[PDB]
């Protein structure tokens, strides 16, 4: 009867789970219609509507996309908030949605403003680290490196078998991967500084070091067509040389597997991972909690049907339907029984001396053209073609997070 506009984003976990999700919804409300569109360039099949009035009601877009639309809309204060979601009973179920949600998922990244309003009601819950090739390690008995000295001894060997260290989708796969190596180096509260854009975080040693890193990472130990393919069309081609064993690792989360499940591979190819490693032996590795994002315009129409289905959302109905290919919804229990091609994920929490990182940048403030994730994940793809240098890497990013402490 009364019609529901949905968009969903198409990633590595596929199309087919909302599919699958909005017909269960509807079976359990036959009175609500929902038009869903899925598609891997949101803004681009829904700019038409916003640009026409026609917004749509519920939008699964996390932060980090290629469009960066959710980062915009709320620069621009034009999502609603969904703080009341989590008051709200989930349809078919006696529990609501805050009952059944993990501990702690709320915070930055749910949260952009910083506040106790939630705007991006988090989905999934997916480690994010490096992936690699397990037996292709351990055929050239290369262990798994903790440490980056061992990182780049490694890459040295792989070059004399023709095989690159490094390589990654696209640039924006630097969220998770600064998100760890941030923690791995200051601490938690050195990466909540960072987050929080403290006076002069990017002069301290600790931010310098997680930068020359990364810049020895890129300009060194990268696969040569990494930057030629760090783009939306071909992402899949870097990720392609991880099956291929033309490169070693990469950043990625558990989508992984379902998304390149149709690739061709290694003989006895086995997905590997592994925390991002830290600087010193022995110091401890952070694994990134990587949640996407649902949320409702504050142009939508029909908010109170939309919050109604968000909440189914967090049901154990669309749960089992998510996980069929990797998506975890993040609530209680849902680690448990995990299907097999996740424990290789999952069991990392198990290492010693590992702990769990998550949030992203805070958009309580923006300043006019400057955009701190370009700066720092958008400008590795300069790094690593050697127009950017390590100065002016750190540079830049002091001078754009120091203005947004300012504003
Ligand atoms: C190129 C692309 O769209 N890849 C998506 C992926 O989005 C990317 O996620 C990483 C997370 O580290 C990063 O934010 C990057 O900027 C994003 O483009 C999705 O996370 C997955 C699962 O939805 O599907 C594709 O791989
Ligand atoms: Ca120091
Ligand atoms: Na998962
Ligand atoms: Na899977």
């Amino acid at each position: 009867k009364t019609t529901l506009k949905f968009a969903a984003f198409e990633g590595g976990y596929g199309a087919d789970m909302y599919k699958e999700v909005v017909a269960a919804y509807e079976k359990l409300n036959p009175d609500v219609k929902i038009e869903l569109t899925t598609s891997k360039k949101i803004e681009d099949e829904i700019t038409p509507g916003m640009k026409a009035g026609n917004y749509p009601d519920i939008v699964e877009l996390g932060q980090g996309s290629t469009s960066g639309l959710t980062e915009t809309l709320l620069k621009d204060k034009a999502i609603e908030d969904v703080t009341d979601v989590l008051d709200m009973k989930v349809p078919g179920e006696n529990k609501t949605v805050k009952d059944k949600l993990v501990d702690g998922v709320i915070g930055l990244y749910t949260n952009p403003y910083g506040g106790d309003k939630t705007y991006l009601m988090p989905m999934y819950y997916s480690p994010s680290g490096l992936v690699y090739n397990k037996t292709l390690l351990e055929q050239n008995g290369w262990k798994m490196p903790t440490t980056w000295d061992e990182m780049f001894k490694l890459g040295d060997e792989a070059k004399a078998k023709g095989i690159s260290l490094f390589t990654y989708p696209t640039a924006g796969y630097f969220d998770a991967f600064f998100n760890a190596l941030l923690a791995d180096i200051g601490g938690d509260q050195f990466y909540q500084d960072v987050m929080t854009y403290k006076k002069d975080v990017w002069k301290t040693d600790e931010a310098k070091e997680a930068l020359e890193t990364t810049y020895k990472l890129v300009t060194e130990y990268l696969n040569p067509d990494t930057v030629g393919y760090a783009n939306a069309q071909d992402f899949t081609k870097n990720q392609q040389s991880i099956l291929d064993g033309k490169s070693l690792f990469m950043p990625n989360g558990t989508w992984i597997v379902n998304e390149m499940k149709d690739a061709p591979r290694t003989s006895g190819f086995e997905w590997g991972f592994a925390p991002v490693p830290t600087v010193k032996n022995g110091g401890t590795r952070y694994i990134n909690t990587t949640i996407e994002a649902v949320w409702i315009p504050a142009k939508a129409k029909n908010k109170e049907a939309a919050k109604k289905f968000m909440a189914y959302l967090y049901s154990d109905e669309a749960a089992s339907i998510f996980a069929k290919t990797g998506a975890i919804q993040p609530i209680k229990g849902n680690t448990d029984d995990l299907a097999s091609d996740m424990k290789v994920f999952y069991d990392a929490y198990n290492e010693d001396n590992v702990k769990a990182v998550a949030g992203s940048f805070s958009a309580t403030a923006t300043v006019e053209g400057k955009n701190i994730k370009d700066d720092l994940y958008n400008a590795v793809d300069s790094v690593a073609s050697g127009k950017t240098t390590l100065q002016q890497w750190q540079d830049k990013l002091n001078e754009t997070s120091n203005a947004l402490n300012a504003a």
